[PDB]
């Protein structure tokens, strides 16, 4: 029912954040105006001397604004349910930009914090569960964060999907891809790429032009984007064959 | 001469912090000390001196403050092939390197150098990795290695190039080779080799044969166990991966 916040909150804050400026993705992402003191303030701002539960899709709103960057022309990926895989293929940012090499996704990555209402207005010792909050609150700072990403997408925008999953389509409306990223995809997108998935030794479960994907499809060309679909496209299979060499389906000529 | 990083301390910290709180938690012990008495320690190592007056000796106290107790059998060494070793090591997950643990994270990339003059280092420009003497150059990775190697524990792997025909795979004047190998206590069992042939490259060097019987016949010498592998199935498939289209990589 509880869960242990990242402890020094501020400090992890602060560091990541001059870490990203003075050495990370310097040639890939740009710098960001706001210095890091003004960026956590705007954060500290956003959640303090708050109820978890009452936080919305709108708290972080100016953090947000302080912290977008403008993003790199067809290289944004979007990813649902393959983290690891998708992560590994875009490459820290040599491939592909995910939301956690950008400032506000870096610094922010894998942390738990939790603002409360009596002093300080953030507790550093225990944070309820979130589970217990609506879901515009649980989804309050990561909710945000994705809108605000896809929104500054331009170019070709690519999007992994878990293709092996029989219990969680490929596309749903209620991901963070289908509630927060796609639509916000901007007129300045050109193409929604999809790579499905399919894990090594599992059965294939979808398929590029059936079920959800198929859905996704119709909506992607609704908004009037090119639309494409690959399974296990040759180099992703070879980085999933990295990691289990022996599967039958890395078998060489 | 270069450029050195900005903000240096800032970056130090920021990076020590960062780790100390949130990288490697499962895999790699926490230190002691604190981020500002490990500032302290690498400070004073090069500060307030002139640029090359460092020897191995220099960084003795910020490397004994900041080493770790390292995973058995999941050290990595690396010569001359940087972005295939961090990429297979996976950022720890399935060997740590250097640069995964707490040293080797802070100062991963940065340059800096000390002056004479207040405030004690350089922040125009460094000399170029060439005009120190070759002690003073090596002084804080050289140290680092050691120190490095010499926590190794069990089964270590070590990752070279085959296909440089400027650069032998083993040399005894690398890292590996002067500070590395010479530091493997016999905690260690096993030195295992994987040879990395770049795809689309003439092979240079192959186990069994080169620099490569050179360093199999010292690791005996030292009774460790030796094994040498030349593009194994997990690293052929990464470097696929980058190079889908080349011909070591066509599928059944
Ligand atoms: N992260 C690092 O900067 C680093 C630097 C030096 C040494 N390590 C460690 O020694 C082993 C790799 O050095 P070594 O065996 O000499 O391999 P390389 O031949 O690839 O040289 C390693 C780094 O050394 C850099 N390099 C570049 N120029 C120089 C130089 O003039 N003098 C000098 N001593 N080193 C230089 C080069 O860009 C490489 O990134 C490895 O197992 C690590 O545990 C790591
Ligand atoms: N804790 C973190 N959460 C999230 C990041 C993130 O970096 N850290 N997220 C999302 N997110 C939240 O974590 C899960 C993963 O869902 P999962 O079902 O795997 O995928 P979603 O499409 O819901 O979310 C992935 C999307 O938003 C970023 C990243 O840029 C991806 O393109 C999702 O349901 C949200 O509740």
């Amino acid at each position: 029912a509880a869960i242990v916040p990242t402890r020094e909150l501020e400090n992890v804050f602060l560091g990541r954040c001059k870490d990203y400026e003075i050495t990370r993705y310097l040639d890939i992402l740009p710098r960001v105006r706001s210095d890091c003191s003004a960026l956590w303030k705007d954060f500290f701002k956003a959640f303090s001397f708050k109820n978890p539960c009452d936080l919305d899709l709108g708290s972080y709103k100016d953090f947000f604004t302080s912290a977008q960057q403008q993003l790199p022309k067809n290289k944004v990926m979007f990813w649902s349910g393959v983290y690891d895989e998708a992560h590994d293929y875009a490459n820290t940012g040599r491939k592909y930009i995910t939301l956690e090499d950008t400032l506000p996704g870096y610094m922010l990555n894998s942390l738990v914090w939790c603002g409360q209402r009596a002093n300080p207005g953030f507790n550093e010792k225990v944070c309820p569960d979130f589970k217990t909050c609506p879901v515009q609150a649980r989804e309050s700072f990561w909710g945000m964060a994705s809108s605000s990403y896809a929104h500054s997408a331009e170019g070709e925008v690519t999007y992994m999907v878990d293709g092996s999953n029989p219990k969680v389509p490929a596309y749903r409306p209620d991901s963070f891809f289908g509630k927060y990223e796609l639509p916000n995809l901007t007129n300045k997108v050109t193409r929604v790429k999809v790579i499905v998935l399919h894990r090594l030794g599992e059965k294939i479960i979808e398929k590029c032009g059936a079920g959800s994907l198929l859905d996704l499809e119709k909506l992607v060309k609704a908004k009037h984007f090119a639309f494409d679909c690959v399974e296990n496209p040759r180099a992703v299979l070879f980085l999933l064959c990295s990691d289990n060499p022996n599967a039958r389906e890395c078998r060489l000529a």
